[PDB]
């Protein structure tokens, strides 16, 4: 065809949902994680629970193995801690860069800009079967708009990034999505457009999507109620209470219950992984105080702290995050108790 | 799955392409608008691409009426200017568009919308004019954009990696509106994502998702379109000139005389018009194109009369007329 | 894998129906069409379809000449004759060969199956939209898709009779379809075509956007026999008689099609003079079980190897314009005898 | 579209494929089966292709054991024999009936044709993976390309051997493809198939992305005749003579595969081992022109009528009848037996 494809330099051939999901079908149990996990999210936004959402895990996952160690753990914690935090992890596939970098496993799964993603398609649901059939719910950020086939059964919450949040077609993706999602503020810290687009997912629309055949087709979704706000920061940090109460009031003008969910990371920590601690002491102290709007944190943590480069060609380091820089495992225990005996004051 | 009510089967692009394929005459429109802007971007004319239309297409009559008026003045004022029609089909915010909802009454005929839309811009493309557009989302681009000469991405999506993505692999040349508080970084971060090469999952003209691997697009450029306050001023470019410049790409914008420069005032576009032709005939180089909304009949009207916008108020035909006649002479001045 | 050579990109049908829609000519065309072959088929109505043409279409413009005329015939018969054309883009080859315009439109072997399909649509739909109606083989499993609605009559060829995928094929046709006996003359094969064809069946196929699919077909009741000849013709009323008590036996009506050439001809086109005049003589003697016959016919007579010489057949050899005019008035002639 | 009254989403090939994908152990053993055949084919090998089993697989689990009783035959013959196993999931039929283990796996019409897929291809993939290769029946265009990669061996359908969509698809198959007699005995049509097959083609097929394509093959020249009688038994010394003239007239190789069923045991499925007796003695006295067989074989002998609410005898066919272990086993021995003889 005539003036087309001058920027389209090669189309090569993608496996549709239906051969990954055939491939790795859930079992009863990872099935049985994702709906209790997903009920016991709606059960904290309705206000009929008084835990915490507590969504936590590395920046990216890079390395299976480090990622199912690291899952291990952390469902000894959600076991122990279950009376008083809803455990999620974080097991994120895609990563929108500022301009560029690594897009993540799907996209590049061999580290090495070859792009084979199918077979990044085939590692990461098999890896989110893993975590989910071992009884630990998975949390996903839905960037793409073809992915989410992929993997989103496998998914008890997702978000949707800051840069995305205006987004149109991600507002349209979230209000079919069969799981809770999240909402982040304006990269420089403007809660409206999330409030916006909570509004937005909560109601039905009729727009052009991929099936799990692979084929494009039109869909019509029924809205998704449950859709909250994540404070991140913006120019400074918003987790304080100060910062809670605007947005409880502005949710409240607009019609909607006062929650939120504080990530503790990005420009809330000043993107300085260890004030995610310091986020954490704040917080602790708010929600022991009585404060019942926050149902849910966010915190970037893996196996050993901090951040190691792939640019360099050096062997990585087991367990360590290629992205972002993380807290580390005894940190992550240490923050685990700390909200749990927060939320445990809370109720008391 | 539980928040999925309906699927419904969607024509695939090869499907619209094979029953609207490109004429000649539009393919030839498309090539040449497309190298004209291109030359305009790298420095080598001094002319000033002019993206003038209603604020959205809602009538392909008026819309056709539109256009052979507004082909005149480009045959006319070619010297000076390189004029584009507006055609955008939707609203971002209502009635979805006339993509979504051709007829008006949430039935949604999709179908429907897009051979009406390709046909529209058939026809005003195998007229000679070329046509602008608007990418909103992944799929639609595939059924309209060898018909288009320059596209803007949308003001709530300039962040989004998705719709850089989409930029880096399109055939024609990119405006990026700046940010919401006026503040240009998020434009300039778009500018240089879509200026790399990309690997991504997207939709074929098959309508099959397939891998794709893009080569970057350096025909991507900055748009002015206000923030809190108005900032079309030659402060206001000599600002946005320098930040270019600090991040290695040309000082070049794009100034769009609507939405916050007009202040929400349509008759202001004339207003930005006057500032935007001082600048050019006092020798500003930097201003390589504006952005006008114009249609047959001033103002906008609320879902009836003809030629007039069912969105947002534009400019009617005779001031649209004297506009773009003060954007050329502007030009004759810059020029010498 | 290792004897896949090369795949290549495929339109699916939509995209030939969005470019080529029927105009509504085209659509009224091949309902009436259909509707007068069911009306002779059901027995309520006494006139003989006629399917007449080339054995294939390879050049357009020569097959709308040849449209044209038989248009004109169409109207001047049609009181005795429901005239049809053949417009057969699809070749069944004893072993290898040109497979028809579809396959190799540009007869180079260079298989340009996508320009082979946008030229048959567009070249069946200007047929149907002057008025003539269209009948072809259905061979491909994959090609009805793209052609089906603007055929009025289908033809499932000797060599495929037997085969089930052509069987389910039938099963889910809009139009009337015809089964031709086996190329050995077994008259079985074709009524248990029949039979099968009557009842609904679910089989894999693929949709109009070109994916395999699961479908369920209702049965086609407006199918028959076609007579073809076999070691020797099978046209006489003798034969004629084995063929309707057989198909009593198998609790069908007894009502046929006769093949005037392959055959029954001997594969020499004049004999398919002396065939019709054997068959006007049972119609004109009464014999109302012959509901339709088909003759392979061009613009000139006999056929070529395969630039070309114009309107001459580069299959099989045909009859032409002189004597098709001929055999029609015959025919229409026997049909006003028999009534 | 009056006369289709429904439309149901159909798995891609692709989507089986990932699920069950050939391991190594049954990817080689698909390999060197189909190059041990054809070996045989071009006359390097004095080995005879057996292809013996059920008339159709209903039941995966009886399947799996007739496999490990076979490929312990196949090992211990492995130097006169080339044992395949018959992995037909369907009886084509023009009378009612079920409709095959791909169609309705479930034995009760509820057409679960994305289930009966599925059980296909796990049942080849374990059969192949176990070392014992497969050989099955192609009936139709769109489901080889959810099972050919584990054939190691196909027969075109007797009906189909004179359609040109079922040459087409033999000239782009992977393994050798036998072509049946006419049903009057005659070979005409199965030579024009071999010299059809043999020749490239393009045509419109299914991708295993569940795309319609354009296709093009190379030809197939691992093709040959089945012998599977017509109005009289044709496995007899007078009648391969004859076929191995009609095959030398046409420029063919003159080797022939002998069905023993059906209609050269005359309906009765004892009769195979009455052509086995026959055939070996062709064989031991030197007759180098059959170059395999093809034999109906189950656990148990016999067949047995599939009926609503009832269990089924284990290892018996609801198809056509078959010898059964023991006989089966004095067969592969008699044949291995004559070949021996033969050298
Ligand atoms: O995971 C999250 O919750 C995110 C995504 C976030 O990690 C992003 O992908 C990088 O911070 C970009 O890094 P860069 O700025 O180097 O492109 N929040 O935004
Ligand atoms: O059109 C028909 O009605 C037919 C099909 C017929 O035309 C066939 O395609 C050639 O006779 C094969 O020719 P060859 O024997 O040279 O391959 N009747 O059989
Ligand atoms: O294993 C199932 C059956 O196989 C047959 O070959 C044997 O004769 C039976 O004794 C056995 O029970
Ligand atoms: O970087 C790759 C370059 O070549 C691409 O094909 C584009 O035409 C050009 O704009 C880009 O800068």
């Amino acid at each position: 065809y005539q003036n087309d494809d001058l920027r389209i330099k090669e189309i090569k051939e993608l496996l549709p949902p239906v051969a990954l999901l055939e491939k790795f079908p859930a079992t009863e149990n990872a099935a049985n994680t994702v709906a209790h996990a997903r009920k016991a999210i709606h059960k904290i936004l309705k206000g009929n629970d008084d835990r915490l959402l507590v969504v936590i895990g590395p920046c990216s996952i890079h390395d299976p193995v480090a990622a199912k160690e690291y899952a291990t753990r952390l469902l000894a914690l959600r076991e122990e801690l279950k009376d008083e935090l809803e455990i999620v992890m974080r097991v994120y596939f895609e990563k929108p860069r500022t301009t560029v970098g690594w897009k993540g496993l799907i996209n590049d799964p061999h580290m090495d800009n070859s792009f084979q993603i199918n077979d990044g398609l085939r590692i990461a649901r098999k890896l989110l079967l893993d975590i989910n059939d071992s009884g630990l719910p998975a949390a996903g950020e839905f960037l793409d708009m073809i992915t989410p086939q992929y993997l989103a059964d496998l998914m008890s919450w997702g978000a949707i990034g800051a840069r995305t949040t205006e987004s149109q077609v991600h507002r349209e993706l979230a209000s079919g999505l069969s799981c809770p999602v999240g909402f982040k503020n304006g990269t420089d810290g403007t809660i409206k457009v999330a409030i916006d687009a909570i509004n937005a997912a909560g109601a039905p629309h009729c727009f052009l999507s991929v099936t799990k055949w692979g084929h494009s087709a039109i869909v019509n979704t029924s809205g998704n109620g449950d859709c909250h706000i994540i404070l991140r920061g913006g120019k400074e940090p918003n987790y304080s209470a100060k910062h809670v109460a605007e947005v409880k009031e502005g949710l409240n003008k607009a019609g909607l219950p006062a929650q939120v969910m504080i990530d503790f990371s990005h420009a809330n920590s000043s993107k300085q992984f260890k004030k995610q601690m310091d986020v954490c002491a704040d917080v602790c102290q708010q929600i022991a105080g009585g404060e019942k709007a926050i149902i849910g944190v966010m915190v970037e943590s893996h196996l050993v702290e901090g951040n190691q480069s792939l640019e360099s060609g050096e062997p990585l380091a087991y367990g360590k995050s290629i992205t972002d820089a993380c807290i580390g495992w005894e940190d992550t225990d240490a923050l685990l108790r700390q909200l749990a005996n927060a939320v445990k004051a809370r109720r008391g």
